[PDB]
């Protein structure tokens, strides 16, 4: 039974069947000083207390978090629901349809491979900024999705009707954070006569933007997320909670942007990695949801699990605003405020004890940006033209790109057009308000187009060269924008709504007028894309920019303007208006009562009603695709993008106890913070590339190709591409080259092809890397690759959260030096055969032995950190488990 029942009541006397667990009712005190993301894993355990995957301990154990903290201990957590968007979202249906296929053949019912909690996909990942600058953009944007993208489009809505409890957000609705602040998001579920906090994982490191809504919520691997679906608890140690104080007020010109910016760099300086950031200070109750859940989204580019704010009456006003219906309003509040999970942020008796408390002063936040290379290298606007001036002659690296003095003045003509224009090392070739991160804050988008309206009012205008874009994460807000008027003016500088979707935030920033590429690359110069998104790694926004810089949306359509970063806003003009002279960007710039006027006039409940009134059926391409009424999957052998997976082929009923590797050949050695792009490209697949020749032999055109991220269906395509990444330094070559050395033979190959020789004779491989490694996106295809290619461990300095979880999920061991120990002070080369001894019993994070050719050894910490990870271990991955645990 259920041990907790008798803390169930009735939250209302008058709706006497809707329950709720009164956590209160524990009576204990230890509850009240709890860290409010620790009291909702405490609701999942309680509700879900059955005393064989939940048992009384695990309970006892949270309610301790003050002192079990420290004492690395093991709690399931079972959350409510989970979001996919595409691109994790076609792997993870392809591994349910072969579930269900390896359950049938051991004598299973295929059945039991369902949803068994609510999940939600939006499909968000697949247009692309093929043009701009047009009306008919969008249209034009959203016809050639569709056409590159149809089958996995078919596949998809296919699994939405082969599967329980799977509802799809078709294309040209908006992005998956976004939709899900403003739509999807719950809040407090009620559910068979019980009330709960809304809580998830979702398939997307971003995933923690909900946190800014205060649903406990972050990012997993795709395998998790189909193990949580089946039922199957996350196993987590329990974490460490810093408190964020915000103090003070933010000086009326900055934007939620430079906050969170702001707030990167300091906790990357502090090191959250492994750690639950809850905020809270006078200082949040200030700060609208929007802005929240921009400082939330960020929350894997400074490396903490979650960043939580509570639930306040900001909040539910944000519910309010954004129509969720008033029957569910009464409730939601008036449960939050009885279990205790309802915040006061302006009451300092109610602050939980957390581990430690890091401050920030909210007022010496200034307007910034970051880049040219890092989302953590926030350089203040005002010193723009200056740093970098600076990185031009600096040493190559995250702050120089070692242009030689002489040629800091580089430039190139070019005919656009039909008229002549210059292009410099500075000029901004990319302009994109993108990013849930910043499209879903009405204060920044708003903000852009007030902007806007007095930049075209002064006379001035974007060259018309310039890759601008909006690209919003929902129809809500091009609504606000035309209802506002300001529409027609951000329609002038080039910024026509080109889609809803991801694109150049992911990447999918579409072509350059060639033109301009031809002035780049003749040149020599660095050109620069400025970007409202969260991400601006040297390979991720466009080929052909070398410097990449993140920056609120008004602060992109400044930029674009003055057409270069090389300015200095302050002394000079962004143009002349003929009339009244100079103007500067302080002239244009509205202030925060400006925008927050607007806001509340335009921003209403109506909207929000009328834009997701129709979002599952409005989609008549969608609507129209025929799928077949199959429940088991029709695995077509002609098709490039769906194919049934390697995994679970000669799957058996009984375990096999593990065996020692023996002899392996190190396949690559890496430095530090090689991110899963690097292991996994999402990208452009490259035409001297084993990918590009397994497409080739199936007639298709480079044109063809589509992105690595489309072909996630297909293994044999992504396991070509591991490693793939043209930046990918292997200390092998020393040299930017997805490639290594066969060692046996002494022969350079590309990497998906040394493996192969290796595999064919029989020889297990690792991978030796440095610190941070498998840093930023969630791809769950950076464990899945390296296993197909025979990867058997890794041994890095250290691993960040989702990777790491990933690779215990596809039965490759995570190991991790000794504190203080590394590939230099152990003496490491990378060309000695590695034996890794795997001990008869098992515990989580032992040290094994490992044996070199050399004679040499050393220890490894085997990072299993919880009992159950080490049982996945034991089964050859989770998946396998979980596929035995449904059979029998
Ligand atoms: S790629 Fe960018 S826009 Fe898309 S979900 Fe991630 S953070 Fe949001
Ligand atoms: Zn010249």
């Amino acid at each position: 039974s259920n041990p907790f029942a008798h803390l169930a009541e009735p939250l209302d006397p008058v709706q006497p069947g809707k329950k709720f667990f009164n956590l209160n009712k524990l009576e204990d005190s230890r509850y009240g000083r709890l860290p409010f993301s620790i009291r909702v894993l405490l609701e999942a355990a309680i509700r879900n207390c059955d005393e064989f995957l939940v048992k009384k301990q695990d309970i006892e154990n949270i309610l301790h978090w003050n002192v079990t903290q420290h004492k690395n201990i093991e709690v399931p957590f079972k959350p409510a629901r989970v979001i996919l968007q595409d691109f994790t979202g076609v792997p993870a249906v392809v591994d349910f349809a072969a579930m269900r296929d390896a359950v049938k053949k051991l004598g299973g019912d295929p059945e039991k491979i369902n949803p068994v909690c609510p999940a939600d996909l939006v499909i968000d990942h697949s247009i692309q900024v093929d043009f701009n600058r047009r009306a008919d953009s969008l249209q034009k944007n959203q016809d050639l999705e569709f056409e590159r993208n149809r089958e996995r489009f078919e596949f998809l809505k296919w699994g939405s009707q082969a599967f329980h409890n799977m509802r799809i957000i078709p294309p040209g609705s908006g992005i998956i954070h976004q939709v899900n602040l403003e739509y999807l998001a719950r809040v407090v579920f009620d559910q068979d006569g019980y009330y709960y906090p809304d809580s998830l994982v979702g398939t997307d490191s971003h995933t923690t933007m909900i946190d800014g809504l205060g649903i406990l919520g972050w990012g997993v691997g795709g395998i998790e997320a189909e193990a949580v679906m089946l039922g199957q608890p996350i196993s987590m140690v329990l974490p460490q909670v810093i408190g964020y104080r915000l103090m003070g007020k933010p000086h009326p010109l900055v934007t939620s942007t430079d906050i969170v910016l702001t707030i990167t760099k300091h906790l990357r300086q502090v090191g959250v990695v492994g750690k639950f950031v809850e905020f809270f200070g006078p200082g949040v109750a200030q700060l609208s949801i929007a802005d929240r859940a921009t400082i939330a989204n960020m929350c894997p580019e400074y490396g903490a699990t979650a960043a939580f704010f509570p639930v306040d009456e900001v909040s539910i006003t944000y519910l309010v605003q954004t129509g969720r219906d008033e029957e569910k309003l009464k409730y939601i509040k008036k449960y939050l405020q009885a279990v205790g999970m309802f915040r006061d942020f302006n009451d300092p008796s109610q602050d939980p004890d957390f581990t430690q408390v890091v401050e920030l002063d909210l007022k010496t936040v200034v307007p910034c940006c970051s880049g040219p290379k890092r989302p953590q290298d926030k350089v203040a606007v005002s010193d723009m033209k200056k740093d970098f001036e600076s990185c031009l002659g600096a040493k190559q690296g995250f702050k120089g790109f070692q242009v030689a003095p002489e040629h800091h003045n580089d430039h190139k003509t070019f005919i656009y057009d039909n008229t002549e224009f210059t292009l410099a090392h500075g000029s901004v070739v990319i302009a994109a308000i993108t990013s849930c991160t910043n499209t879903s804050n009405p204060s920044v988008m708003l903000g852009a187009g007030l902007l806007a309206k007095k930049a075209v009012d002064a006379g001035l205008n974007v060259m018309p060269y310039i890759k601008t874009s909006l690209s919003p994460g929902s129809g809500v807000v091009t609504y606000y924008l035309q209802e506002s008027g300001v529409m027609p003016y951000l329609s002038q500088l080039g910024f026509d709504v080109v889609g809803y979707g991801c694109m150049t935030c992911i990447g999918n920033s579409g072509p350059l007028p060639e033109p301009v590429v031809e002035a780049i690359t003749q040149g020599d110069l660095v050109a620069v894309g400025v970007l409202s998104g969260n991400r601006n790694f040297e390979g991720r926004v466009h080929p052909n920019t070398r410097a990449n810089y993140l920056a609120s949306p008004p602060l992109v359509i400044a930029y674009a303007i003055a057409g270069t970063i090389r300015i200095d806003f302050e002394k000079e003009p962004l143009g002349v208006n003929a009339k009244g002279q100079q103007v500067f960007l302080k002239d244009i710039w509205p202030t925060r009562d400006e925008i927050q006027a607007v806001e509340r006039q335009y921003v209403i409940p109506g909207m929000f009603k009328e834009v997701y009134q129709k979002i599952e059926t409005v989609n008549e391409s969608w609507n129209a695709l025929a799928t077949p009424s199959d429940k088991l999957f029709f695995w077509n052998s002609k098709s490039t993008y769906i194919k049934s997976p390697p995994f679970f082929e000669n799957l058996t009923l009984d375990l096999q106890p593990p065996k020692s590797i023996v002899d392996a050949y190190v396949l690559l050695n890496l430095g530090d913070s090689v991110t899963t792009d690097h292991i996994s490209p999402a990208g452009n697949i490259a035409r001297n590339s084993p990918a590009a020749r397994y497409l080739t032999n199936r007639g298709l055109t480079p044109r063809e190709f589509n992105s690595y991220g489309s072909r996630r269906g297909n293994d044999a395509v992504m396991a070509r591409g591991t490693f793939a990444n043209i930046r990918l330094l292997n200390r092998f070559l020393n040299k930017q080259a997805p490639q290594t050395i066969h060692l046996p033979s002494g022969e350079i190959l590309d990497v998906f092809d040394a493996a192969e020789r290796y595999q064919q004779a029989g020889l297990p491989l690792i991978v030796l890397a440095g610190k941070e490694y498998g840093a930023g996106s969630s791809r769950d295809w950076a464990a899945k690759g390296p296993f197909l290619l025979g990867i058997k461990a890794v041994l890095a300095e250290s691993y960040e959260r989702i990777h790491r979880s990933n690779l215990v999920g596809m039965g490759v061991i995570p190991l991790e030096y000794l504190p203080g120990e590394n590939a230099d002070a152990l003496g490491l080369t990378g060309q000695e055969r590695y034996t890794i001894i795997i001990p008869e019993n098992l515990k989580p994070q032992m040290k094994v032995q490992v044996k070199l050719d050399t004679g040499k050894t050393f220890q490894a910490v085997m990072r299993f950190d919880t009992d159950v990870e080490l049982t996945y271990f034991l089964n050859g991955g989770i998946l396998n488990y979980m596929i035995r645990k449904m059979a029998k």
